[PDB]
Parts: C-alpha cells; sequence; structure tokens
C-alpha cells in the first residue's frame, strides 16, 4: 500500500539531488549515506532540525531519469568510516566531507517522462526534474513526485517511521 509512505511524506521537506555519476548513487544504496558540497550540507543540515522528514530525491547526470530517494536520519558528521566517492573533475574528498545516514524509501528508478506534469514552485514552476544539486522542491510538488515512484517492496516503512 501506499499508506505508510503517504505518512512518512507528511509536512515533510524535499531536496534534488545531482550526481556526476552512477558510482556513488550505487554506494549511496549500498551504504545508506550522502556527501554534498558544503553549501548544499548547511541547508540540509537546517532541514534536518525543522522538519518531521527530509527527502532527498536522486538524479544521475544524463540518466534521463530519477534513482530512487531516501530520509535523511542524521545531520552531517565528520571522521569515522570514509567513503570512497568517485570523484569528478575539480571534486575533492575534502568538499564531500561531511557524510549523512539516510534511509532509503525507494531504490526504483523513474524516468523524467513519467514526472512531466510536476512543476516545482521554488525553482519557476520549472519541470520537477530541472534543477542544481541541492534545490529545494516545495511540498504538493515533492509528495506527487515520490507517490509517482514504483513501490519498493524490499523495504519497510516503519522502522522510518519511528524514527520521526
Amino acid at each position: 500500500g501506499t499508506s505508510k509512505l503517504k505518512y512518512v511524506l507528511q509536512d515533510a521537506r524535499f531536496f534534488l539531488i545531482k550526481s556526476n555519476n552512477h558510482e556513488n548513487v550505487s554506494l549511496a544504496k549500498a551504504k545508506g549515506v550522502w556527501s554534498t558540497l558544503p553549501v548544499n550540507e548547511k541547508k540540509l543540515n537546517l532541514a534536518f532540525r525543522s522538519a518531521r522528514s527530509v527527502i532527498l530525491i536522486f538524479s544521475v547526470r544524463e540518466s534521463g531519469k530519477f534513482q530512487g530517494f531516501a530520509r535523511l536520519s542524521s545531520e552531517s558528521h565528520h571522521g569515522g568510516s570514509p567513503i570512497h566517492w568517485v570523484l569528478p573533475a575539480g571534486m575533492s574528498a575534502k568538499m564531500l566531507g561531511g557524510v549523512f545516514k539516510i534511509d532509503w524509501i525507494c531504490r526504483r528508478e523513474l524516468p523524467f517522462t513519467k514526472s512531466a506534469h510536476l512543476t516545482n514552485p521554488w525553482n519557476e514552476h520549472k519541470p520537477v526534474k530541472i534543477g542544481r544539486d541541492g534545490q529545494e522542491i516545495e511540498l504538493e510538488c515533492g509528495t506527487q513526485l515520490c507517490l509517482l515512484f514504483p513501490p519498493d517492496e524490499s523495504i519497510d516503512l516503519y522502522q522510518v517511521i519511528h524514527k520521526m
């Protein structure tokens, strides 16, 4: 069903995450972690304290798809288990410092063709697929977007609900 998912998304905040490669999204799916640039890290840390749920919706550049979505379970933390992110040009491990823990809600893909009816008020009402890494997605648009994804029957939202 979709009732627990709707409960997790109630009064949530949503942010678009753009990754330059699939490798980092695969690593994030396997390890339950994400790292972003310091400008976005500050925004996510502020959002984490402000809302019952902060949802990251992931899209790999040039893929034409979203690769899933996840809920922040912590603010960013430094030190500890390092992450072998595949770093683009100019990208360094020090900028990808600060690791957030995340709980995946859906690890399935959604093609951009399926979200063409959803526009984001916080990005000039452009289609929600359009946006820089870190772009906030307004509540109603983000909720509809998450509900478009195929259900991920490998995930039990019971443990997610308890963290709220």
